[PDB]
């Protein structure tokens, strides 16, 4: 079994294959402002190129992977224009010719009009030459906010982590097959193979070191990741003009907005305790709809963990305990990014949630 409706790529998992780089001729002024980005935040050219923009209709974006470049566009055109170059300068008023349109396709794509993973890691790269892998050589994002910002690392380095799922994920199927087939044997090496590509996509965690410097990190780049639900410097949220009165609250960023990690939290039957429940709820909002109907679909198949339970065999309870283990092993490098990369940085509240969520994750082994 496998995809088609969940979208599913056995090549690069939750990632969007061969993601468009163009859009229809209809949007040039768009893909101009977008394309310019790190000229025009440090001229402060951008925010009067927004204004003199016309209307346009989305109505030509008429595949998905058209409409997601579209997205990424007007979410990167959105960010740089509320934030500017970040020194208490904020924009509360999204201009109706721009967010008119970004509303429109977001309502769409059942996404939150801002900037999400789905838009600048899942559908923001290139290959360089097709005829070659993908590795950070040969790979390249399609859009950055400033030179320097270290967006090229950060964007494909995070990529690269749900390519290396992929080759865990696809491995799903046969879980379940060999459950359903009372296949012992096939299940043992379908949870080994489980384990080891989780421990191969610890391993792509430690590139972000050489390509993400954490000053240009923390005071550009999460500048323009930065969301307006409870951020100060937009008490009430951004207000999209011409599409609701009132201001909205939506958040920016996070890891979280991964599938990948809530992902084997389901098929291993990991279940979050706490009121953590409902951050993790919320992350879902922020995904593309067919992945989270595919989170959804998992709940609904035969709990992996109430297999190994219950037939008392121990090669099997060290197989999933393997991939349990790997899992607490990625939050565990996940939370040591977050001291390097924030924590430290600020020093020039998320990391006892994520404490929290390991926690459970370690107490979910079996022997
Ligand atoms: C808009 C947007 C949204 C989302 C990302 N990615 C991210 O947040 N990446 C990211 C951030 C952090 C620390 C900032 C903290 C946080 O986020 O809790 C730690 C790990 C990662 N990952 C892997 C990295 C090794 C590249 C990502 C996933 C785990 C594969 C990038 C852009």
């Amino acid at each position: 079994t496998i995809s088609k409706e969940y979208h599913i790529d056995e090549e690069v998992g939750f990632a969007l294959p061969n993601p468009q780089e163009n859009l229809p001729d209809f949007y040039n002024d768009w893909m101009f402002i977008a394309k310019h980005l790190p000229d025009l935040i440090e001229s402060g050219q951008l925010r009067e190129r927004v204004e003199k923009l016309n209307m346009l209709s989305i109505d030509h974006l008429t595949d998905h992977k058209s409409q997601r470049l579209a997205r990424l566009v007007l979410g990167c055109i959105t960010m740089a224009y509320v934030w500017g170059k970040g020194h208490g300068d904020v924009r509360k008023v999204l201009p109706r010719n721009i967010a008119v349109p970004y509303c429109q396709l977001s309502k769409k794509l059942e996404l939150p009009p801002i900037l999400v993973y789905a838009d600048c890691v899942l559908a923001n790269w290139k290959k360089k030459d097709p005829n070659k892998p993908l590795t950070y050589e040969n790979m390249d994002v399609l859009f950055s906010f400033r030179d320097g910002d270290c967006s090229k690392g950060f964007f494909l380095v995070s990529l690269l982590v749900e390519i290396a799922a992929a080759s865990a994920i696809k491995v799903i199927p046969t879980v379940f097959k060999a459950m359903q087939m009372q296949e012992r044997d096939t299940l043992l090496k379908a949870l080994l193979e489980i384990a080891s590509c989780l421990e191969k996509a610890l391993q792509v965690f430690h590139q972000i070191h050489d390509h993400v410097n954490p000053k240009a990190f923390f005071s550009v780049l999460r500048i323009y990741l930065s969301g307006w639900k409870g951020n100060p410097q937009l008490s009430d949220g951004l207000v999209y003009e011409g599409f609701w009165e009132d201001p909205k609250e939506f958040a920016g960023g996070s890891a979280g907005q991964s599938s990948v990690f809530q992902c084997f939290d389901v098929l291993l039957g990991i279940q979050q305790g706490g009121h953590a429940a409902q951050f993790l709820q919320d992350m879902r909002r922020y995904m593309p709809p067919a992945h989270r109907n595919f989170l959804c679909s998992l709940e609904s198949n035969p709990s992996v963990r109430e297999f190994v339970l219950s037939k008392g065999d121990a090669g099997l309870r060290e197989a999933y305990d393997a991939c349990v283990k790997a899992l607490v092993s990625l939050r565990s490098y996940h939370l040591q990014i977050v001291t390097k990369y924030i924590l430290i940085p600020a020093s020039q509240d998320l990391m006892n949630f994520l404490k929290t969520v390991r926690s459970t994750t370690e107490k979910s082994l079996l022997k």
